[PDB]
């Protein structure tokens, strides 16, 4: 309880590619690197020889691998996997000193999914089983965890900004990897890790919106995507205070449909035209709010045609609701109390800055009629 060692900087990444973790599955183990998912609830892994994959589940040489003689076709909007279902003797080494017998999707048809280039072969799922495929029944790996062994029913991640890195500790929280307190906000519901978004400011000035705006049709937190992502009308306003607000310099019109991306001179960079971003969740005690607070240097991707920093804006519109993915994970060390129906935010230990402003979460704030932000 506290203190996790052995897990901290557990994880890897390239800038783009999304934050992984080393697993082992099967009899003898066999290792793969993992992507760390709070928004999908499959563990799943290429098992056949797609040329983008540095390695592979080979079922044949596991003498623990237990078929379940069923299919999966799993689409999303960027393309899609198709695998066989089956179990297997699954550990992480720079985890808990555990093994569990957990659900694979051995994917054997892919498209668009894997990068190439990457150095991750699978993905492993932390949300709940109402969004898992092919439908709820098919046990999560986090649920199979606590399940089967004595590991808490909580994980923590910080996602240390731009090659990266950062921690997951799994059955715990290492006091370590944040500074000031914690601030919990309520899990609505358990099936993505569905969260309720108050108020947004943009440098303290509000949006305005009737709150159900933030929310529409859900907000959740996701490892698994990169930018915030804001429902359309949300996202109109948004943009258009953040033009305003660095109306000083000026860059084209496509750069703020992520278009295109744009370009100042190593160094040049002027992060202090571009206003903070807070976001107000609802908090634990009726009438009680906090708020998280990011900077440019999380919406301000830095990509690597042109020899100097050229950054994209990774705040992006959405029809799926809010989703805040690492451009907010990355300020922040984010504690996923599963147990408590929970999810808790404090300053990340190692988050990206400047000489002038830090990332935040502060609270109490008074808000009232919290509960006609969540839509029905
Ligand atoms: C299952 C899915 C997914 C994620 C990634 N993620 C990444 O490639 C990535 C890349 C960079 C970073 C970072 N930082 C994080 N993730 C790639 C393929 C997928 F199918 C689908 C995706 C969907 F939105 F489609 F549902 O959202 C989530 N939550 N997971
Ligand atoms: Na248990
Ligand atoms: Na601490």
């Amino acid at each position: 309880r506290g203190s996790f060692v052995e897990m901290v900087d557990n994880l890897r990444g390239k800038s783009g590619q999304g934050y992984y973790v080393e697993m082992t599955v099967g009899s003898p183990p066999q290792t793969l690197n993992i992507l760390v998912d709070t928004g999908s609830s499959n563990f799943a892994v290429g098992a056949a020889p797609h040329p983008f994959l540095h390695r592979y589940y080979q079922r044949q040489l596991s003498s623990t691998y237990r078929d379940l003689r069923k299919g999966v076709y799993v689409p999303y909007t960027q393309g899609k996997w198709e695998g066989e279902l089956g179990t297997d003797l699954v550990s992480i080494p720079h985890g808990p000193n555990v093994t569990v017998r957990a659900n694979i999707a051995a994917i054997t048809e892919s498209d668009k999914f894997f990068i190439n280039g990457s150095n991750w072969e699978g993905i492993l799922g932390l949300a709940y089983a109402e969004i898992a495929r092919p439908d709820d029944s098919l046990e999560p790996f986090f649920d199979s965890l606590v399940k089967q062994t004595h590991v808490p029913n909580l994980f923590s991640l910080q996602l240390c900004g731009a090659s990266v890195g950062g921690s997951m500790i799994i059955g715990g929280i290492d006091h370590s990897l944040y500074t000031g307190s914690l601030w919990y906000t309520p899990i609505r519901r358990e099936w993505y890790y569905e969260v309720i978004i108050v108020r947004v400011e943009i440098n303290g000035q509000d949006l305005k919106m009737d709150c159900k705006e933030y929310n529409y049709d859900k907000s959740i937190v996701d490892s698994g995507t990169t930018n915030l992502r804001l429902p359309k009308k949300v996202f109109e306003a948004a943009v258009a205070s953040i033009k305003a607000a660095s109306s000083t310099e000026k860059f084209p019109d496509g750069f703020w449909l992520g278009e295109q991306l744009v370009c100042w001179q190593a160094g040049t960079t002027p992060w202090n035209i571009f206003p903070v971003i807070s976001l107000y969740l609802m908090g634990e005690v009726t009438n009680q709010s906090f708020r998280i607070t990011i900077l440019p240097q999380q919406y301000l991707r830095p990509v690597e045609t042109s020899q100097d920093d050229c950054y994209k804006f990774a705040i992006s519109q959405s029809s799926t609701g809010t989703v805040m993915g690492a451009v907010i994970m990355e300020g922040f060390y984010v504690v996923f109390d599963r147990a408590r129906k929970r999810i808790g935010f404090a300053v990340s230990a190692c988050h990206v800055h400047d000489e002038f402003r830090t990332a935040a979460v502060e609270g109490p704030f008074v808000t009232l009629d919290m509960e006609d932000c969540g839509y029905n």
